[PDB]
């Protein structure tokens, strides 16, 4: 538990900047130590920033070029120079507060060389701007209005919404409105989007929302596209599911049966077609250890950024170094990288504290800390949550001190993982004593029961239906949550395998309803 000078001889790293963190939120940072700090925190967002302003408020940043530009107002931008003008129409908010006098004169001024700041100018002199964008079929103007208000809704034709995919807004645009099931008229205009304009991640949601207004045809069609175009071989599985789910070709579910990708699609088809289980890697290292020390976190940022920015040929010198019992987590990581993604790696290190756990419980906890950290005992991340298991210092602590009463327990006691495993068997009984499903304990650990008892209260979600449970796996609000629950319950699934307790993840599906 180090002084802010021992920090600043480290290299800038996510477990750095907690520990700044932790200097800032005990109020030991001083306004003199807080000068030079910015250049030593390595992502300066969230909460360690909200710290540091309240020690030294942000005297930046507009653009040194056009700072005479922002000394205008509504009231005097008739004044400002030309560049001026334009510079200060990029902002929504500033061309709604003008009158509309004003923009009727600037609307003008602009129609040759800017008319996207003409549109929106005349648009905003309309009690709706977002009818008068879509009626000119603007494309930038259409996006820079619904990131300024979600509020707009409305029926798009053909051509608009055959055009929107090629604006770099459209992706998030069409998942949002989508999961949140927000914007009903946007959504139901997109069921005319041609599967021929449309690729990867937005496909698919075009498909599962065809799904939603029970265009089966057009959600294959959009499927088909997504198989077709993902990158990932995860997703393309996600997609030929959906293609089997709904159109029942054998050949899809056997192209599903047949993947080299584990995910809980692959594993579900091969179940179906009495496919054998996958084969699981075997990682035995006689060695019992090395010199690494696998509880300081500063040593796992370092070899963490040597092993993402290595080369085929160093990972085999890596490989070996950290072929040990100890660094087992950190072997398997290599492994991972090495054989780019081919093979299945599912192991269990510090077995000791889970051994005595019924085997289904085992499966749970491996099945988290797999996603959470890959077993890296000193994982710290972007939100701080730390250890194998990752728990974030508010939950850490009510169960080690409230709780526990452990004698002189520090929020550090997380990257031990006879403490990780523990707290996360302890939080595990909770979720799973008030959910049940393995998938939804899965997305309560990583949203919140708060978030998850939310999404369970819904008429729509996890109901019986045609596509359920699979449709409602692909309408978790948060898309974080979505992958998590997926990943995890493949993970479940594997792990239950391996100890001899094996699951038929069918069951599973039919629990969800």
């Amino acid at each position: 538990q180090y002084s802010i000078e021992k920090l600043k001889k480290e290299e800038n790293s996510l477990a750095k900047d907690y520990y700044i963190y932790r200097l800032l939120e005990k109020n030991k940072i001083s306004k003199k130590d807080a000068q030079d700090l910015n250049s030593h925190i390595f992502r300066y967002i969230g909460k360690i920033k909200s710290e540091l302003e309240k020690i030294i408020p942000l005297k930046p940043y507009i653009n040194p070029k056009y700072a005479k530009c922002y000394t205008y107002t509504a009231n005097t931008i008739l004044d400002a120079n030309l560049t001026c003008q334009s510079v200060r129409l990029n902002s929504l908010v500033f061309i709604a507060s003008l009158n509309s006098k004003d923009r009727t004169t600037l609307a003008q001024t602009f129609k040759n060389q800017r008319p996207d700041l003409t549109n929106l100018l005349l648009a905003f002199n309309t009690s709706d701007p977002m009818s008068y964008i879509v009626q000119k079929e603007d494309i930038n103007g259409f996006f820079k209005l619904y990131n300024y208000s979600k509020k707009y809704d409305l029926d798009l034709n053909t051509s608009l919404v055959n055009k929107l995919p090629n604006h770099i807004g459209f992706k998030d645009f069409a998942q949002n409105i989508i999961i949140k099931k927000e914007n009903p008229k946007f959504r139901h205009s997109m069921l005319e989007i041609n599967p021929e304009n449309v690729s990867e991640d937005s496909a698919f949601y075009l498909g599962v929302n065809a799904l939603t207004y029970d265009k089966t045809e057009l959600a294959y069609d959009f499927f088909k596209k997504a198989a077709q175009s993902f990158k990932s071989q995860s997703n393309k599985d996600n997609a030929i599911f959906w293609m089997w789910l709904i159109k029942n070709n054998e050949e899809d579910l056997k192209t599903l049966s047949q993947s080299s990708s584990l995910n809980i699609y692959s594993l579900y088809a091969k179940e179906l077609t009495n496919t054998p289980f996958p084969k699981i890697e075997s990682l035995n290292p006689s060695k019992k250890k090395n010199n690494f020390n696998m509880q300081d976190p500063f040593a796992w940022q370092k070899i963490n950024k040597q092993i993402r920015d290595a080369n085929a040929s160093q990972l085999d010198v890596l490989a070996k170094e950290f072929d040990t019992q100890e660094t087992l987590p950190i072997y398997a990581y290599i492994l991972e990288r090495k054989n780019n993604f081919k093979k299945h790696y599912f192991i269990m290190p510090y077995y000791d504290n889970i051994k005595d756990y019924n085997k289904t419980r085992q499966a749970l906890i491996l099945a988290i800390a797999r996603q959470e950290s890959r077993f890296i005992p000193t994982a710290i991340s972007v939100s701080y949550a730390l250890g194998m298991m990752q728990f974030m210092p508010f939950l850490a602590n009510h169960i080690g001190e409230k709780e526990l009463k452990i004698p002189n327990f520090d929020q550090d006691f997380m990257f031990k993982p006879e403490i990780a495993y523990y707290f996360g068997n302890y939080h595990l009984n909770y979720l799973e004593s008030r959910l049940k499903s393995p998938l939804f304990v899965a997305y309560a650990y990583n949203g919140g029961i708060g978030f998850t008892n939310r999404m369970l209260a819904r008429n729509d979600m996890f109901k019986t239906g045609k596509f359920e449970p699979f449709l409602s796996m692909e309408l978790v609000p948060y898309q974080e949550s979505r992958i998590y629950g997926k990943k995890v319950l493949a993970n479940y699934i594997v792990y239950r395998h391996l100890l001899n307790d094996s699951i038929k993840i069918s069951d599973i599906f039919e629990n969800l309803i």
